């Protein structure tokens, strides 16, 4: 649809309606929408439910030594949005891992939906106030 963040913006617009008006609504969001409606970072567990193998691809980064890859990894990922397939900069080491694994799961996530979920809250906090 080539409109569609602005029916995103209506369907945030329904979302805070509903809310405003203290209706329930058979909406079914994932953990992942209600943190990014509430601002909060996702975490890795996340990608268990968006995309398992990428998922089991960091709990093979977890609890296992960078040498159990064999090849040596950056921060940079692969991302389709919009069926646009792109390589994006995240900014990897021991101690950037950590950072890798953040990263990658909000490149992952957001990437692909980042300007639908922007849209959906455009359409949220213009009937809700954020704080």
């Amino acid at each position: 649809n080539p409109n569609h963040l602005s029916y995103f913006k209506f369907v945030g617009r329904i979302v805070a309606k509903a809310v405003y008006d203290n209706r329930l609504l058979e909406c079914y969001f994932t953990r992942s929408f209600y943190k990014h409606i509430l601002g909060k970072s996702v975490r890795y567990t996340d990608m268990e439910s968006e995309d398992y193998h990428f998922y089991q691809g960091l709990v093979y980064l977890l609890e296992n030594d960078v040498s159990t890859l064999g090849y040596d990894l950056t921060f940079s990922t692969e991302v389709q949005e919009f069926g646009v397939c792109e390589v994006r900069d995240l900014k990897v080491t021991e101690e950037n891992k950590k950072e890798y694994v953040h990263l990658v799961c909000q490149m992952r996530m957001t990437g692909a939906i980042r300007k639908q979920l922007a849209a959906f809250l455009e359409g949220f906090y213009e009937i809700i106030p954020k704080r």
